[PDB]
């Protein structure tokens, strides 16, 4: 009755999400022909499940965590009655409205999914209240009871995630009003929330905000979101190496010389400066984002394959690596270009005067037990720098003879991102017409065995749905590896390291290339 | 047309690339080397006069299996410009040019994408006939020879003079004689090398004779005893790719490796020439010579240089850790009618003797006890009529047990040397298809080698040693200490099959063999995929 001027405000402006998606010749023609076109997984269904979504408005939520949920919804990984549940504290007029502009601008590749684009906004439904009043968590928790009922399942009750889409000091009070008042059924179901960076700022920071939840939900129910890990790249650091014996028995000291993992984007902070001022490249994605990565590395054997023997063996690793020091560090700050195309740094209005925040760094981290003494391990992030390429890269020891300078030190890279790569480099024969012994040639050996692919986010996402606990840090290991870096932390707030500057669109500031060179790194030539 | 003759051309490229080499995951294969070739994008001998003599050179082998190998080499500018090439045989030659076109030529391989290359390389060629034995016929041959050597325009004195004995074992012994009292290399400059060629002695006192009857003449920086089977490119495999780098250096010993197969394959059989065979034996034939020389390759310790001695240094260093084969370690076979009848069975040919315990196939174990190797089961097996055609290793490292349990198996490294070249290896991956759990894996192929000039046919293996013994290069060249070696460790199994404490198991042709040699390899440390 309410609104046939929204069902079909919301069919114009998918085709005209698509239109500026496929850039049309005839325009006319397109929003024609694709106007006729929007015409054990045994488990997911034994009990229905609630997704709700705090801060459903926020930046985070529409822009990165609802367009997910979207993408899950296509790709077949949702149970077929789930409802989500967006929340937040303003009220909306008609949510189907909000739903088409405020949600779905921001669903993307929307010309292979829009006949789903409509049907997916079905299972959401809006509830307007507060973080902190216990009625209205009550309230809530009377609306999804009633559609946990309204199920069709064999098996009652129902399962409930909770994903917090806000600012890190709301927390405590809605994981408070999770327990008084939201917490799933006894008749059946698990309660899972998920809490999004910054877990803290520092050592002491970030123990008090895990007390401030420890007696709510245990570690078995908190999730705690790196969203710039991917299942993709977990499986290729744990399965290459522990199911091989040839990387298995090659993954130590006595055969490696030197590891890099290294994090550059190309795009600095664009006009949200003021935010990052107060963060610095160190925090933003290296103390959470790189060193997990470096846990799954360096981690002895896991003597499984479940997640918390996994989780396991990242506290006792990082529990051997020795805290930063200021000497071992190098910082830098992006400057203007002279392409001209990006503004510098402090060319900012949001950033204050003269502030000595990091927008790039790379520093030295040692691991000190039999496995890895030695091993220099070199984390480096940068903004606004010459590329767009996470990835780890491994250098082991030279094999001097007999080759000499016939061969350089084999090398393993696994790369994230723009494209997921696995290879190694060695040396090979060359089909020289006589060929020769000396003559050689160093290749490059691919270990990739290559429909919708669901990015680092949705598998992060999903991960926590099916139950798989592995890729999220966990309350000891968050600890101890905040305290490898807020030594760190603390002697440059103190001003006893300063940063270097550098212009965006270098590789950054070449004293950080000396640093790498300087600290077991040698390159092709 | 529209540049898609251009297109078909890589497929083409793609064509002969996936059928000499065995995916049996052809699609991955197909599309990582479509993406491989995006990234595809001496002076000297002329310092000497050279001269070539070939013996026998109307016996079956040089007319049908060297002067062929020489034109190949003649058009791949590995033979230098003035080349003289002369053959040596008794036979009447009326009219010698006639002689090399219809004798010699009709064996040239390709004939006619080369163009009229073949007419050029016969100019080349002249003959002499004279005997093998005759030190008066070899003061003649040496005149000719330097007024060959003479008509040099290179500022360098003398000429180098490389002896090819295409004959029987029994003659070598007096040709060696004849070359030193009247056909050595002039005083003036040049260096004399003699390729003899495949059987050298059947055991450790036959072939210690024959090699004190050339020692007087020839020392090991000057005899060739050639080995068809082996070839530049898959030693350059076994060195390579082991000793350059780390990652396999570090796991080729005892601690990572399980199992080492070494395996030759012919799908042919005795072709009639039974009875010729039936005083060899498959063993003698490739198994103490060519595949034992492969597993030196692989067994030997890293060589303090590359120089071909130093090599052979450690090839004989590694072959005296092996204890001889012992005949409880070993099953032989023989090959009868095929189910399709399409191949006649080993006794089924007139020329092989009644109730011979002559060997179409063996498998034996060989033990290599030192600190790199001791507790390693070597694997060595060779088949006539058998599934398919195919020489190539096998090297299975020990199964990672632990986390990935029944979701991972042994990792598998493997060089391949034919007309089939591959080397791979093949280990456990995650498969990217998202349900998202660890022990959800699957074992792929990885391979090293890719096909990717094919501008060419280039030297086949054969072809590419008598190339290494023009430029001096004795690496795939057993040696008369390394010969010894080699035979001591096969003898006594010898013996005892000529004593017949041990004979062949029948299996009919175009089968794997028989049925008790693939539980033999089973029962030593080889697993099956599964």
């Amino acid at each position: 009755q309410d609104a046939y001027v929204a069902d079909v405000d919301g069919i114009l402006d998918v085709l005209r999400a698509q239109v500026l998606e496929r850039k049309p010749d005839d325009i006319f023609q397109f929003i024609s022909k694709s106007a006729l076109s929007l015409q054990v997984k045994d488990e997911q269904k034994s009990r229905a499940l609630t997704i709700i979504v705090f801060g459903a408005s926020g930046d985070l939520a529409k822009k990165k965590t609802f367009p997910a949920l979207f993408d899950l919804y296509c790709g077949g990984l949702l149970p077929p009655e789930v409802n989500i549940i967006g929340y937040a504290r303003t009220k909306v007029d008609d949510v189907e409205k909000w739903k088409h502009e405020t949600l779905m601008k921001y669903f993307s590749n929307l010309s292979e999914r829009g006949c789903h684009a409509e049907d997916f906004l079905k299972h959401i439904s809006y509830f307007c209240g507060a973080y902190d009043s216990v009625d209205d968590f009550k309230r809530l928790d009377a609306v999804i009871r009633e559609k946990e009922n309204a199920f069709k399942g064999p098996e009652k009750g129902g399962n409930r995630l909770f994903y917090l889409a806000l600012p890190p000091s709301v927390f405590a009070s809605v994981c408070e009003s999770i327990h008084k008042g939201a917490m799933p059924q006894e008749v059946g179901g698990w309660v899972r929330v998920i809490i999004e960076k910054p877990f803290g700022r520092d050592t002491k920071s970030s123990a008090e905000l895990s007390q401030a939840l420890e007696p709510f939900f245990d570690e078995s129910q908190l999730y705690r979101i790196d969203h710039y890990l991917g299942k993709e790249m977990v499986q290729n650091i744990i399965t290459t190496r522990f199911a091989n014996r040839i990387f298995s028995a090659v993954w130590n000291a006595s055969n490696i010389a030197c590891v890099q993992i290294t994090f550059k984007e190309t795009i600095g902070t664009e006009g949200r400066g003021g935010y990052f001022d107060n963060i610095g490249i160190i925090r933003d994605v290296m103390q959470n984002h790189l060193t997990q990565i470096l846990a799954l590395l360096a981690m002895e054997k896991p003597r499984s394959l479940d997640a918390e023997c996994i989780r396991d063996e990242k506290v006792s690793v990082l529990k051997c690596i020795e805290p930063i020091t200021k000497e071992n560090c190098v910082l830098g700050q992006y400057t203007a270009s002279a392409d001209g195309s990006i503004p510098g740094y402090l060319e900012d209005v949001t950033v204050p005067e003269g502030s000595t925040c990091p927008t790039f760094a790379v520093m030295r981290l040692n691991i000190n037990n039999d496995r890895w003494a030695g091993v220099p391990f070199i984390l480096k992030a940068g903004k606004a720098v010459e590329q767009k390429y996470v990835a780890i890269r491994i250098q082991f020891r030279d094999e001097v003879h007999p080759y000499g300078e016939a061969t350089q030190r084999n090398e393993l890279v696994i790369r994230a991102q723009p494209s997921e790569a696995m290879y190694v480099k060695i040396t090979t024969k060359v089909p020289g017409l006589s060929g020769d012994l000396r003559q050689t040639h160093q290749t490059e050996l691919d270990l990739t065995y290559h429909v919708r692919l669901p990015d680092a986010y949705e598998s992060l996402i999903n991960d926590a749905l099916l139950g798989n606990s592995t890729n999220f840090v966990r309350k000891d290991e968050l600890d101890v590896a905040w305290r490898i870096f807020t030594p760190l932390l603390h002697q440059i707030d103190s001003g006893e390291i300063k940063p270097i500057p550098y212009q965006a669109g270098t590789r950054g500031p070449k004293e950080a290339d000396e640093f790498i060179a300087n600290n077991g790194f040698k390159h092709q030539k």
